[PDB]
C-alpha cells in the first residue's frame, strides 16, 4: 500500500536528517523542506506500478526494505519536479509555492544579502539535487541489505534507465519547444521517454527485477506501459486544453497557454491541414506564443472543430483496451492483473 | 596513474553514449558535451587520493573496474561543477565557456524560439544532473562486478558521505554569503566540507574502502584530510587575494571581487579588530559589494596590514607540516606515505 511505501521514505528520510545533524541548522530547515515536498502531497504511482511488477512475477509480499526501495521512486520524483520547476520557471505547484520562491522568501525574511531569485534558485536547484542523491543511497543500500546479487544487477539496470530516460525526456521536451517541432513523432517520442518509461514501464520493471528473473514479464510491461503510458498522456493533453479547472487544478487551456508541444496539439496540425489549412496557419503561428484568454478560447475550440478531441478519445480508447488485452493474457499472477487493470 | 583512471572514464562514457544513441542527435550533443567537459581538462586529483587509499592498505594495484570507480570522482566533479557555475553565475571555467553559455548559443545558433539564456540554464542543470547520475552508476556498476560484498558496503557509505556533504559544504556557502557570516567558523566549516571532506578525505577514503576493512586508517585519513585540506584552502584564499593571474588564471583579488567569505578574509576582520577598528569597518562594509578596482587594491593592502596574509602561510605551514606528521607515523604501505606526502 502507498501508506505503507511512504512511512518507509518518511523513516528513511527521518534517519539521514539525523545524522546530518552536524551540518548546521541552516542544511536542517532545507532537509526538513525536503522532507514537507515529498512526504505533504502525491499519488505515489510508480512505486504502486512498482509493487504490482513485483507481485506479477513473486508471490511473497515484498519484505519492509523492499517497500523502501520501491519509494526511492517517490524521492526521485522530487528531484525531478525540483528540478522540472526551475526549468518552466514555475512559481506554484498544486497549490503551494515551488522551491526557488520558498527560498527566495526565506532570503527576504531574513533581510539577507543580495538577489533573493538567484539564492532561491541557487537553494532549489541544491534541494533537488539532494533529492536524487539520496534517492539512489536508497536503491544502493537495499540492494546491498535486501536483495540476491543476481536481484541487484536487474534492480540496478532499471535504475540507470528510469534516470537516463526522464533526463533525454526532459532536453528532448525543451529543445522541442525552442525548435517548434510539429510532428507528431516529436510530441510522441517526448511523451514516451517521460511519460511511457519513466511513469509506467520502469517502475513495473523495478518490481519485476527484484523479485525474481523474468526477462518476459519485464519484455511485456515495457509494451504494457507503451500503450499505457501514451494514454496517460493522451488524457493529460486533453485535460490540458479542454479540462475544468475544478478538476486539472490547473487553468483553462494551460498547455496552450503554457505552449506545450503535446501530442493532442500535433495532432490538431495534421487534422487542419486536410480540413481547413488556415487553421493550421493559426495553431502554427499561435502555439508558443503569449496567447490572450481570447486566442486561447479561440485555439481550444478549433482543436476541437478538426476533429483532434475525438481523435485523441478514439486513440485512448484504442491503447487503452490494447493494454488491458496486453495484461489479460500476460504470464502473471492475477492477482497482478487485478490490480494493474484498476490502476488503467 | 592518472591517464589510466582517465581512460576507464572515457570507455565508460562512450559506451552509456552508445547506448543512448536511440533517443537522437540532439540527447547525443548534450552526451558528447559531458564528454567534452569532463575528459577536456583536469588535474584529476581527487582520484589520486582515492589511489593512495587503495595502497595504503593494499597489496596488489588495483583491477582496472577500481579505477573506473576512482574515476567517478571525476564525473560527480562535472555535476557538482556545472551546478556550482549556475549557482555562481558565472559565464567561464577554465576560460572556457560554462555549459549554460554553450547551449545559449547553440539556441541563437539554431535562431530557435524562447530566451537563449533560459533554455542555457535548463540545458545546464540536466547536463549537471546527467553527470551525477552516471557517476553514481559507475559506483553500483563496480560494486556489483568487482568488490565482495563487505567493501560494497564500505564504498557506499563513502559515496553516500561524499555526496551529502558537498551539497551541504554548497549550502552553507551560499547561506553565508547572504548573510554575511564574518566569523572564522563559518567560513571554516565550509571549507572543511567541501575541500577537507570533497577533496582530500572521502576520496582517500574510498580507496582505503574497497581495498579492505581498515577502519584506523579511515580515522587517520579523515585527520590528514583534516590539515592537508584546510591548508590547501588557505593556499586558495591567499591565491584568490595576493596571486598573480598569470599562475593563478583568474584576476588579481578575485575571491574580494566575487565576494567569497574565506578564512583568510575573516581572519583580516578578527586581527583588524585588534590593530585598526577602522580597517576592520572597511572590511566589513566591502566585502561582497560592487569593488572597484582601486577598492580591490586597498583590500588586498589592508589584508596584508593587519597580518592576515601572514598569519595564514603560518597556518598553512603548520597544518602541511602536522598532515605530514600524521602521515609519517601512520600504520600504512611506505608507498601511499610517499605519494601522499608528495600531493601535499
Ligand atoms: C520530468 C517531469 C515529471 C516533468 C513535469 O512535466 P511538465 O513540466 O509537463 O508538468 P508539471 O510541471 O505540471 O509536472
Ligand atoms: C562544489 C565546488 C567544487 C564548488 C566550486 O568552488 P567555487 O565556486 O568557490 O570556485 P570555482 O567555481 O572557481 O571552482
Ligand atoms: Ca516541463
Ligand atoms: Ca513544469
Ligand atoms: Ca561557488
Ligand atoms: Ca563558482
Amino acid at each position: 500500500m502507498a501508506g505503507a511505501i511512504t512511512d518507509q521514505l518518511r523513516r528513511y528520510l527521518h534517519g539521514r536528517r539525523r545524522a546530518a545533524a552536524h551540518m548546521g541548522s541552516d542544511y536542517d530547515g532545507l532537509i526538513a523542506d525536503l522532507e514537507d515536498f515529498v512526504l505533504g502531497g502525491g499519488k505515489r504511482l510508480r512505486p504502486l506500478f512498482a509493487y504490482w511488477g513485483w507481485h506479477a512475477v513473486a508471490s511473497r509480499e515484498p519484505d519492509p526494505d523492499v517497500l523502501l526501495l520501491f519509494s526511492a521512486l517517490e524521492l526521485l520524483h522530487a528531484w525531478a519536479l525540483v528540478h522540472d520547476d526551475l526549468i518552466d520557471r514555475s512559481a506554484t505547484r498544486r497549490g503551494r509555492p515551488t522551491a526557488q520562491l520558498r527560498y527566495a522568501a526565506l532570503h527576504r525574511d531574513r533581510d539577507w544579502r543580495g538577489s533573493p531569485d538567484q539564492f532561491g534558485m541557487s537553494a532549489a536547484i541544491l534541494l533537488g539535487d539532494l533529492a536524487q542523491v539520496w534517492a539512489d543511497d536508497i536503491v544502493s543500500k537495499v540492494c546491498q541489505s535486501a536483495l540476491a546479487p543476481d536481484a541487484q544487477r536487474r534492480v540496478h539496470r532499471v535504475w540507470a534507465d528510469i534516470r537516463n530516460e526522464v533526463l533525454g525526456g526532459q532536453y528532448l521536451d525543451i529543445v522541442a519547444e525552442a525548435s517548434a517541432a510539429e510532428s507528431i513523432e516529436s510530441a510522441m517520442n517526448v511523451a514516451t521517454l517521460k511519460t511511457a518509461c519513466y511513469t509506467v514501464s520502469r517502475p513495473l520493471q523495478l518490481g519485476t527485477a527484484a523479485a525474481a528473473d523474468r526477462s518476459d514479464v519485464a519484455a511485456i510491461f515495457e509494451h504494457f506501459g507503451a500503450d499505457l503510458g501514451v494514454a496517460f498522456q493522451l488524457r493529460d493533453d486533453v485535460l490540458g486544453v479542454f479540462g475544468d479547472p475544478a478538476v486539472t487544478g490547473k487553468p483553462s487551456g494551460d498547455d496552450l497557454k503554457s505552449g506545450k508541444r503535446t501530442v493532442l496539439v500535433a495532432e490538431a496540425v495534421e487534422l487542419a491541414d486536410r480540413s481547413d489549412p488556415l487553421a493550421a496557419k493559426l495553431l502554427r503561428t499561435s502555439i508558443g506564443t503569449r496567447l490572450t484568454d481570447a486566442q486561447v478560447r479561440e485555439l481550444r475550440t478549433v482543436i476541437e472543430a478538426v476533429g483532434a478531441r475525438a481523435a485523441a478519445e478514439s486513440r485512448i480508447a484504442a491503447l487503452t483496451q490494447r493494454a488491458l488485452a496486453t495484461l489479460a493474457s500476460a504470464p502473471i499472477n492475477a492477482t497482478a492483473k487485478a490490480g494493474l487493470s484498476e490502476l488503467a
